């Protein structure tokens, strides 16, 4: 749900997409 924050997390959030993607 809530799609379009979804965007800005992906790129405010490198702190959350490189522990759920575990490759950083």
């Amino acid at each position: 749900f809530l799609p379009i924050l979804a965007s800005l997390a992906a790129k405010f959030g490198p702190k959350l997409f490189a522990l759920v993607t575990k490759k950083a």
